[PDB]
């Protein structure tokens, strides 16, 4: 608490920074004469503040390092052997008076190579290399929205037929262990990376994007076609030899405050087990660095509507089980939404009242109203057109964010 973390995930670098700061004021501690003891207490404090930043790398299009530990499917031993900062030195480096500083870099190969288990990989011009332009918003696939990539440890690339171009298994382990399956870069670099890709790569656009976390682009079968076509091309794939270039916010990813443990990803990993066998119709979840959503569709209670029916107070119920699983230090975010009606000023007041009642039913079921903030956004945020049923029901929602408190 008097120790507080910034860190931003690299992707451009292929690295991850943090920065720790020790206020030594509010640690009641004085230079030079606690020197050495504040020094230790920043030691002390680092692995546990960095063992959360990594565990909030994106690995793939669904999961978080912390999503992977809580499948079991990496060790939190493995995580911790990272944060060692022992050849870094504390310093009074900080922009802030009366602070010691203590800074830490691991390359995100490190955390990559954690997950690369397999033995052999598996299996028109010649080119060098390949370039993926996934820059700006994307068409996401099997959805109706645009959103811009995200970088993460294994995207995958696939033809818009949803052919599976490049994965992991594709590259040899030894190159994927020794510089990754792709490096991100930007536009701005002014870049051959001649490194990666050679002097003379297939150039390509994306064409859409894949992914409940937005990471895996699409390209045009005749792009995949052009991949597919030689042994030389083919070879790309084995050696890694891929550029993805996105935008500067997928490039930088800050790590936001407050940190999440490894319990908050237990804790998504229970509510998302829980849903799955409740099977409460229309209801997600996603999570975010430090958040979880969980979207509601088809809502169509309002603040006035008469006593909820016993469908809804069954979904309702599954709603704040689900809620309270992440624990009594989070509150809550509910924001209604409508279909597009053409009235605007109903679909306003609507939103509202969905969202009124969401956190009414939700305090009748031990959610205290302290913890909740309610908002509407009418028509103005769809996920679908308002044309069938069906889309409809998609957009008349109620979205509640859990956050830390
Ligand atoms: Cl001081
Ligand atoms: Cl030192
Ligand atoms: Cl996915
Ligand atoms: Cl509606
Ligand atoms: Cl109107």
């Amino acid at each position: 608490d008097a120790v507080h973390t910034d860190a931003v995930q690299d992707w451009k670098n292929g690295t991850i920074n943090a920065q720790l700061t020790l206020d030594l004021a509010r640690a009641r501690m004085r230079l030079p004469a606690d020197r050495t003891a504040a020094s230790q207490f920043l030691r002390y404090k680092a692995p546990a503040q960095l063992k959360d930043v990594y565990l909030s790398v994106l690995v793939d299009s669904q999961n978080r390092v912390g999503d992977c530990l809580a499948h079991e499917k990496i060790r939190l031993a493995d995580i911790t052997a990272l944060v060692d900062a022992g050849h870094h030195a504390v310093t009074t480096l900080s922009p802030s008076v009366r602070s010691l500083q203590l800074s830490h870099q691991t390359p995100l190969t490190a955390l990559a190579r954690l997950f690369v288990t397999h033995e052999t990989a598996y299996v028109s011009r010649p080119y060098t290399g390949i370039l993926i332009d996934a820059r700006g918003s994307l068409p996401v696939h099997g959805e109706y929205v645009s959103e811009p990539l995200s970088a993460c440890l294994f995207p995958k690339i696939w033809s818009t037929d949803m052919d599976l171009i490049y994965e992991k298994n594709m590259v040899h382990p030894d190159r994927a262990k020794a510089w990754g399956v792709v490096r991100y870069g930007s536009v701005w670099d002014e870049k051959m990376y001649r490194d990666r890709i050679g002097t003379t790569p297939l150039k390509i656009i994306a064409r859409g994007v894949f992914g409940q976390q937005r990471t895996d682009p699409i390209i045009a079968s005749k792009d995949a076609a052009q991949i597919l076509a030689r042994p030389e091309n083919l070879r790309l794939l084995a050696e890694g030899n891929v550029i993805i270039l996105c935008d500067e916010a997928a490039l930088r990813v800050h790590v936001p405050y407050p940190l999440v443990d490894e319990h908050f990803y237990f804790a998504y990993h229970d509510v998302k087990r829980f849903l799955t066998d409740e099977r409460s119709p229309g209801v997600g979840v996603r999570s975010g660095i430090n958040t979880l959503k969980i979207t509601v569709y088809d809502v169509r209670f309002v603040a006035n509507s008469p006593e909820i029916l016993a469908s809804e107070k069954d979904r309702v119920d599954v709603i704040a089980t689900a809620l309270k699983k992440m624990g009594p230090y989070t509150r809550f975010l509910i924001e209604g939404h409508t279909a597009d009606l053409h009235r605007p000023q109903e679909e306003a007041a609507l939103s509202v009242a969905r969202a009124q009642r969401m956190a009414q039913e939700l305090s009748r079921r031990g959610i205290e109203m302290t913890r909740i903030t309610t908002a509407g956004h009418g028509a103005t945020k769809p996920i679908a057109p308002s044309d069938t049923h069906a889309n409809k029901a998609k957009n008349r929602r109620v979205e509640i964010t859990i956050l830390r408190d």
